[PDB]
């Protein structure tokens, strides 16, 4: 009779484990680091009574764990008890690999034979992985670091193509309301929780078990995954995974339906919302970007791709045209212990179900250096990791009687300019060589060696000047005779839509002329593109793949994607940002269209600032018109936020803007 009321000191322990930002109401904690509650009382321990505690896990305590009352192991749970004055002061020490979850505590004060006399309300809390504690697996010995990869919830995704980069802020908001408590949902909505719920939560305490389950639910799995995902644009009954400005809208509507795919995602929307989960439930996570990504190869090092004499893929059927643009995944911190010496470090977890068994294969936890070294032995995927980076994609003329003619390249090589963001600005940092040596390299010639990896005058190239969705334009294709003697040749040149995956969309012409180069002369021809031809063909992307070829007095060839592009929205909130204090965001563009766009819709949402919240212009912007809204808003949380947003419309589409607001207040 003597507990009146546990007390978690939230406000305290939760400043101590850096979990605050989540909430300050209930206890969330980070494991291997001590917290301390306290035991109002209303006079004292019974002579010969003394308190225990045990804790509970799952639903239906699928785990039970009684702590120790002192001196205890390392990855042993316990407490010391003090007094403070009517009041008994519990500091619990968790090991550094605790079961991360929501806990349910008991403190039972029992009588000196052995029965419990009376037992205090059971308080729960959370669990979260400790990146900033030496033992756990997760440490990562450099603060600044953590917090990028751990404590900021802005990023920026790299995207367009390995030639001209473009860059996406995303709102991972894994501290906004409730984004912890549907991490742990997804992981209690898994094959495994479903099947032996006991035995998964036993095994929630290994970051590469947690980190290969969240990475397989947020879309490889059909009918509890978190995203549904559409490689192609009639995305009929779901939002286009272009819309996403961020990931919490993603996981508030995948919860709040009882757990159903959202429609619908593409790779770096999975990777987005992969990198909010892990973030939030404490694994150091940043989302990495590929360019010429060997996705669609399948986990094969070599392709010898078959092209027709008018340069077309042989079977008209099929529409995939090699590498993709780009390609994202998430790379996570954490030591492999499963592994052999020498594995710790970033593991790259993929999302996006591996080519060839369908929707079925994410990829990893794989060692980034397994990659960089060329060891495909250790879990998991290493070889699809490694292909997606290196596989070495061969073309061909094969002509009708058979004679295939190889197509000399230069454009040439996959994993062109890995990007993740930089720790210090919006800097895009370039990733490259952390995966794998510098091409020509005699490392780069032992580790394709090692790996299967085949390790084998005229000078092509495309060139424009960015063109703006909405224009005509011309591309120069130049082709440089850098010989001695001159050089006559026949220059084939096309120009298709294109998405970012390679899906071939339509060809909006060809055009095959013959050439007479003068020695270290260069000829320059130009293809006229226009608007009214390629609205026709290209997609949300607005990408146009050209691509030439000389056959050269081999075969000479040269890929170039161009991305069209959109306006960009000025987002202004002006005057002084105070939390709790309402203010006016101001966004506005002008119509590059010669078309009125209808249907026009502006989201805003930040990380502290608001969630996902829409405008719909009334009416129709008309050609070439500038369209202005705004809306207000009280920021919830102080400090540097970003606000998002995005412009949809039927003609005018992927149209973004972000902005820095300082929330303040004293």
């Amino acid at each position: 009779g003597l507990i009146v009321d546990v007390n978690g000191r939230s406000h305290e322990n939760n400043l101590a484990h850096r979990t605050r930002e989540i909430d300050r109401e209930r206890l969330i904690v980070r494991r291997g680091q001590p917290f301390s509650i306290t035991l109002q009382c209303s006079d004292s321990l019974p002579p010969k009574h003394h308190l225990e505690l045990v804790l509970h896990l799952g639903k239906r305590d699928e785990v039970v764990i009684k702590v120790q009352k002192e001196h205890g192991a390392r990855d042993k749970w316990w407490f010391n008890q003090q007094g403070a004055q009517d009041e008994i002061l519990l500091t619990l020490h968790s090991p550094a690999n605790a079961v991360i979850g929501h806990y349910r505590l008991a403190v039972l004060v029992m009588s000196p034979d052995g029965h419990i006399v009376e037992r205090a309300d059971k308080i729960s809390f959370h669990m979260l992985f400790n990146p900033w504690c030496r033992d756990d697996m997760v440490y990562l010995p450099d603060e600044s670091k953590l917090q990028e990869y751990v404590m900021n919830e802005d990023g920026v995704i790299y995207m367009g193509t390995w030639d001209y980069i473009r860059s996406i802020p995303w709102n991972y908001g894994q501290f906004e309301d409730y984004v912890m408590d549907i991490c742990f949902e997804v992981l209690d909505n898994s094959p495994a929780a479903l099947k032996n719920s006991e035995m998964d939560i036993e095994h929630r305490s290994d970051p590469v078990y947690v980190g290969r389950t969240i990475t397989a639910m947020v879309n490889s799995n059909g009918d509890r995954g978190v995203l549904t995902g559409r490689w192609e644009e009639p995305y009929t009954d779901g939002v286009a995974p272009y819309r996403w400005t961020g990931s919490v809208p993603i996981l508030q509507q995948w919860s709040k339906a009882g757990v159903r795919p959202v429609k619908y995602g593409q790779c770096w929307v999975f990777a987005a919302v992969a990198c909010t989960v892990l973030r939030c439930l404490g694994i150091p996570t940043r989302p990495i970007t590929n360019f010429a990504s060997a996705h669609d190869v399948d986990g094969n090092l070599s392709v010898d791709f078959l092209l027709n004499e008018r340069l077309e893929s042989l079977d008209s059927r099929q529409r995939s045209d090699s590498s993709w643009n780009f390609h994202c995944w998430v790379e996570s911190w954490m030591s492999r212990e499963d592994l052999p010496e020498g594995n710790d470090g970033w593991q790259v977890l993929d999302p996006t179900p591996q080519e060839l068994s369908d929707g079925e294969f994410c990829c990893g936890p794989c060692p980034v250096a397994a990659i960089k070294e060329g060891n495909l032995g250790v879990k998991y995927d290493a070889p699809f990791v490694f292909a997606e980076v290196n596989a070495d994609t061969i073309y061909w003329i094969v002509q009708k009687d058979g004679q295939r003619r190889k197509i000399t390249e230069d454009h040439a090589s996959v994993g062109k300019n890995i990007s993740t963001k930089s720790v210090y600005g919006n800097h895009r940092e370039d990733v490259t060589l952390h995966y794998k040596y510098p091409e020509g390299s005699q490392k780069e010639r032992e580790v394709y060696k090692k790996a299967g990896r085949r390790v084998t005058r005229l000078q092509l190239s495309i060139k424009h000047a960015q063109p703006v969705f909405g224009t005509d334009f011309d591309v120069i294709v130049e082709v440089k005779n850098e010989g001695g003697r001159d050089a006559h040749a026949q220059l084939t040149m096309l120009a298709m839509a294109v998405t970012y995956n390679s899906l071939r969309r339509g060809e909006c012409q060809r055009k095959t002329i013959s050439v007479t180069v003068p020695a270290h002369k260069a000829h320059k021809e130009v293809m006229r593109l226009h608007y009214d031809d390629y609205v026709r063909c290209v997609s949300e992307h607005h990408l146009i793949r050209v691509k030439a070829l000389l056959d050269a007095p081999g075969p000479i060839m040269t890929v170039a994607n161009i991305p069209l592009s959109t306006p960009e929205l000025l987002v202004q909130v002006p005057g002084k940002a105070v939390v709790w204090e309402p203010l006016t965001a101001y966004v506005s563009f002008t119509n590059p269209l010669p078309v009125p766009l209808k249907g026009g819709v502006f989201t805003l949402e930040g990380a502290g600032l608001l969630s996902a919240t829409q405008i719909h212009v009334n009416g129709a912007v008309a050609p070439s018109g500038k369209v202005s809204v705004k809306l207000s808003f009280s920021p919830m949380r102080t400090g540097v936020r970003k606000l998002l947003v995005d412009f949809d419309s039927d003609r005018l589409k992927d149209v973004k803007g972000v902005t820095t607001v300082v929330v303040h207040k004293k």
